[PDB]
């Protein structure tokens, strides 16, 4: 036999002694080491003392798993480990003071998302995700990237939409204090206010321009007529404006960052535009810069705190 530790969170370790004749899966159930499924492997001698992730099979571990991940999903941990087996082999270069990702396993949309999250103000509710976010800012982003995949119900190599990913991530973040007040004006039905909170208060699909949203955008009413929707009041640390890819002018100092997308629906390539002393285009490990920009943009992020309209 040998002595090992099992865990669901890598915080609360539970001591174990494994008979070196039986496979870990005989003893503990599905078992993992640094993201690698060891369920059908028998204890080795170098394994001595190491920590093994297991699935939550008693109530103590179900509660420790909810406390760290905010999940009751019994599949969650295996989806995290499947992803980590890849993300731990990715490279995370520093590019322009930001943790990026060298291209692999179709991960351009995760790189763009990772770069964006470093430039906006966000607190994740699950500890596991907040801790991995901190460790990623500091350059070690494998666990964060694996957790993003698991929390978005996405696998390595699958094609991802940045806006869909940020939306899923926002739903696991503390945006509950965030508020948006809209006013719609239809010539038939009249004028009507609406208040949005949470993730709906920070995302809009339809235009890339925050200014345009403040000035008003044409939408359909329930009258079968086109009303105008404008922003009355915004209370959040950022807003995300999206629209189907299209050519768009970006000027330094007027936005925080943007998603550039080139190619066909679903199988194109994301790049990240960020506004610093000049405009930087971060493409995984590649960096380019330009004083001006015109290109195909599909999301733009803007800093906010409190905005109130002038009617
Ligand atoms: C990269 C990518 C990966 C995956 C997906 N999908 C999974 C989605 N699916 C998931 C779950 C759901 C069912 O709930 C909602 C739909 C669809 C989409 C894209 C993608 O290409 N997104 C962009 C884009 C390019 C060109 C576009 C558009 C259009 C509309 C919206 C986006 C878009 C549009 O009209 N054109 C001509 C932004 C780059
Ligand atoms: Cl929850
Ligand atoms: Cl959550
Ligand atoms: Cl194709
Ligand atoms: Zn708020
Ligand atoms: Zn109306
Ligand atoms: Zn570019």
């Amino acid at each position: 036999t040998i002595k090992v530790f099992t865990t669901v969170d890598n915080i609360n370790l539970h001591t174990q002694v494994v008979d070196m004749s039986m496979t870990y899966g005989q003893q503990f159930g599905p078992t993992y080491l640094d993201g690698a499924d060891v369920t059908k492997i028998k204890p080795h001698n170098s394994h001595e003392g190491k920590t093994f992730y297991v699935l939550p099979n008693d109530d103590t571990l179900r509660v420790e798993a909810f406390e760290y991940y905010h999940t009751t999903d019994p599949s969650f941990l295996g989806r995290y480990m499947s992803a980590l087996n890849h993300t731990k082999k990715w490279k995370y270069p520093q590019v322009n003071g930001l943790t990026s990702i060298k291209w692999a396993d179709n991960n351009s949309y995760l790189a763009t998302a990772l770069l964006t999250l470093q430039q906006i103000e966000l607190k994740f509710n699950p500890p596991a995700l907040q801790d991995a976010y901190y460790r990623a800012r500091a350059g070690e982003a494998a666990n964060f990237c694996a957790l993003i995949l698991a929390y978005c119900n996405k696998t390595v190599g699958e094609l991802g939409d940045v806006r869909e990913t940020m939306s899923y991530l926002f739903q696991h973040a503390n945006l509950d204090s965030c508020k948006r007040v809209l006013n719609v004006v239809c010539k038939t039905c009249g004028q009507q206010q609406t208040t949005l909170k949470g993730v709906e208060a920070v995302m809009y699909m339809g235009t890339l321009s925050y200014e345009q949203f403040k000035k008003g955008v044409q939408i359909p009413c329930t009258c079968g007529k086109q009303a105008t929707k404008y922003l009355v009041q915004q209370e959040s640390p950022f807003v995300m404006m999206s629209a189907p890819p299209a050519q768009y002018e970006l000027k330094h100092g007027t936005f925080t960052c943007a998603s550039e997308y080139t190619g066909n629906y679903q199988c194109g390539h994301y790049k990240h535009i960020t506004s610093k002393e000049t405009l930087y285009c971060i493409d995984g490990a590649l960096l380019t810069k330009s004083s001006e920009y015109k290109g195909p943009i599909t999301d733009v992020f803007y800093k906010e705190n409190s905005y109130t309209t002038t009617i």
